[PDB]
């Protein structure tokens, strides 16, 4: 019943980067993705959240590197970025990742997503990236949650685009509202800036928040992953 932490490694042009508002062109560079992933594992990570931003933005991909990072992890891996058709899904699953996230591109094909959920079950989570309650493009958040619930979706990763990469703090109201709408586990993404922010998210575990993806706060050294794991421990 402890909040799971998913430290992030987002890859663009073979490098570990952070974005602001998930926007292409806002990259700040932090070097080797496998050095970053191994650093999180060393520090006690349970999960890696691994994102292929080139695949997400349609500017080629980093398939070999994300396979190599995934296969190097003894820990669980959640893989995201441009998973939108049978081939991109098969490439992601072939990494041996624990689960994938289907996001905005996938959701342009809701019937395909329904089929993928039916076939792959708990290996699939859906990424819901919102400004307010409007999906990126992309539709109402709550209508999407109702449809995906019915399709048997196991899990949602909810990103507040307005807060992602800003270090301003997470949107706790959004998380509470999503948890009121669905019985499925919710993974929080975007805006974490401090240990207090993680403690605040951890208070929402009983509502249905299962985990928190943490990016910029770790790379920008607001706290260490060891400190974060301790803060949410019981």
């Amino acid at each position: 019943s402890r909040l799971e932490l998913l430290p992030a490694v987002d890859v663009r042009d073979g490098q570990a980067v952070r974005l602001v508002h998930g926007e292409s062109g806002t990259e700040t560079s932090y070097g080797s993705p496998l050095e970053a992933a191994l650093s999180w594992q060393r520090a006690g990570a349970e999960w890696l959240h691994l994102v292929d931003l080139d695949a997400a933005f349609g500017t080629g991909d980093n398939r070999e590197l994300v396979r190599q990072v995934t296969e190097a992890m003894d820990i669980k891996v959640e893989l995201s970025g441009g998973i939108r058709d049978d081939a991109s899904l098969a490439a992601a699953l072939a990494t041996g990742c624990t689960r994938v996230n289907l996001g905005t591109a996938a959701l342009e094909s809701p019937e395909w997503v329904a089929k993928v959920i039916a076939e792959h079950g708990d290996r699939i989570a859906v990424g819901l990236d919102v400004r307010g309650t409007t999906l990126k493009g992309g539709g109402d958040l709550y209508e999407a949650l109702e449809r995906l619930d019915k399709e048997g979706c196991a899990r949602y990763v909810v990103t507040d685009i307005a807060k992602d990469g800003t270090l301003q703090g997470p949107n706790l109201e959004l998380l509470r509202n999503v948890c009121a709408a669905t019985d499925r586990p919710v993974v929080a993404s975007g805006g974490v800036s401090s240990l207090d922010d993680l403690r605040a998210i951890a208070e929402l575990v009983p509502l249905g928040v299962e985990g928190s993806i943490v990016g910029k706060a770790l790379y920008a050294k607001a706290f260490t992953l060891e400190e974060a794991l301790e803060a949410v421990a019981q």
